[PDB]
């Protein structure tokens, strides 16, 4: 179909996408840049997604931590997502688009800014959310690896899934884990979409960044990076060890992996069959720039293999 401007999109359900589009990159995402706003935008996909619970309730990927932000940016897990929540709600309100949707555009939109990545598959439709997510249901840095394995779990995710999704880390920074240092990155790369974030976790420790007791974190490798104690152990743990190893260098299975299961989360609480398909208006990603490396001076001896079955792979470093 062709739209009114003459942008092209396999179904016209999907034009009134493009303003949207052009809207969020300009004024949300800083003329299309993988920067802070892409950051806390794709948090924000996960944080509205994973308040789903068959037991507890929730219903997902509902937009509900923009239409209940009253309840929802309240909650301890939902620090410092109110900043996201409150500029992305004058878009929902002049775009006609539900909260859902846009949550969930938005993060698909600000991805594809970021070299390396991908086009997560997009879907229009959700309806208007009708119930707050409980509290409780978004992961913590200080839970434990079967915490957050069985919260993930009880959302409908494998443990394979949950160290797919955490290729989001690749392009992430903390503001309150340590506030003394605010917008420190989970890896050296914070706009590119790679896997330095599963190389540089590997890493053993040597520094606090910041302060050196704050809940959640453990020493990191660099200054300028923090490490968070979940990242620590799903590194390490024998139930995910192996599964995160084969990140390392392996940008292909990042890429799959990732934009399918953003896509199986996208759509928790919903029915792909009920909304219509727009992928084709999310941008190309630009192709990947640096490859795999540790960082400057170090050595393979710094990692902890954490894999019985497989060496880790014999990367150089900058
Ligand atoms: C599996 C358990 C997870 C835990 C414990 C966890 C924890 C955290 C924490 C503590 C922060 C820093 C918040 C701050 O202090 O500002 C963070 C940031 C972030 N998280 Fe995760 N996370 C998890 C999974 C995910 C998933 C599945 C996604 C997928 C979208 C995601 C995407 C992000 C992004 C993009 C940021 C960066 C936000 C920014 O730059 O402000 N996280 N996460
Ligand atoms: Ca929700
Ligand atoms: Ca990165
Ligand atoms: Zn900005
Ligand atoms: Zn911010
Ligand atoms: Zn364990």
């Amino acid at each position: 179909a062709t739209c009114a401007d003459g942008r092209t999109t396999a179904n016209a359900a999907c034009c009134v996408l493009f303003p949207i589009l052009d809207d969020i990159q300009e004024n949300l995402f800083d003329g299309a840049q993988c920067g802070e706003e892409v950051h806390e935008s794709l948090r924000l996909t996960f944080h509205d997604a994973i308040g789903f619970s068959p037991t507890l309730g929730g219903g997902g990927a509902d937009g509900s931590i923009i239409t209940f932000d009253t309840i929802e940016t309240n909650f301890p897990a939902n620090a410092g997502i109110d900043e996201i929540v409150s500029a992305q709600k004058p878009f929902v309100a002049k775009h006609n688009i539900s909260a859902g949707d846009f949550i969930q555009f938005a993060g698909a939109v600000g991805v594809s800014n970021c070299p390396g990545g991908v086009r997560i598959p997009f879907f229009l439709g959700r309806p208007d959310a009708v119930a707050a997510s409980p509290d409780h249901l978004v992961p913590e840095p200080f839970d434990s690896v079967d915490t957050i394995l069985a919260r993930m779990g009880d959302a409908g995710f494998s443990a394979v899934e949950v160290v797919w999704l955490l290729a989001s880390h690749s392009i992430a920074a903390a503001d309150k884990v340590d506030p003394s240092i605010p917008g420190t990155p989970f890896d050296s790369t914070p706009g590119v979409f790679d896997s330095q974030f599963f190389i540089e976790t590997q890493l053993k420790g040597r520094l606090f960044p910041g302060t050196p007791d704050n809940k959640g974190e453990v020493q990191s490798p660099l200054q300028g990076e923090i490490r968070l104690q979940s990242d620590h152990l799903l590194a390490r743990d024998p139930q995910t060890a192996c599964e995160w190893q084969s990140m390392v260098n392996n940008q292909p299975k990042i890429q799959n992996r990732f934009a399918g299961t953003m896509s199986k989360m996208a759509l928790l609480g919903q029915d792909k069959s009920k909304l219509i398909d727009c992928s084709d208006i999310i941008p190309t990603p630009p192709a990947l720039v640096g490859a795999a490396h540790l960082p400057a001076g170090f050595s393979l001896s710094d990692v902890e293999q954490a894999c019985a079955e497989t060496p880790f792979p014999a990367l150089t470093a900058d």
